[PDB]
């Protein structure tokens, strides 16, 4: 996973795409969607 805000997903992130089991996949911005 990543951790809790941390990175799930953005324009150029190159990371894992799952957030914690303790936290969610969500958009903060269109480049950078965190995890909750
Ligand atoms: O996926 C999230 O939890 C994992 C541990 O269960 C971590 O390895 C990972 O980087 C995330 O924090
Ligand atoms: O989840 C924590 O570690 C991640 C890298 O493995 C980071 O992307 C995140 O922001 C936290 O520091
Ligand atoms: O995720 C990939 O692109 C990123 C920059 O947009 C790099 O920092 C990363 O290490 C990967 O190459």
């Amino acid at each position: 996973t990543q951790s809790h805000y941390g990175q799930c997903g953005g324009i150029g992130y190159s990371g894992p795409t799952v957030c914690a089991s303790g936290t969610t996949c969500q958009v903060l911005n269109p480049y950078y969607s965190q995890c909750l």
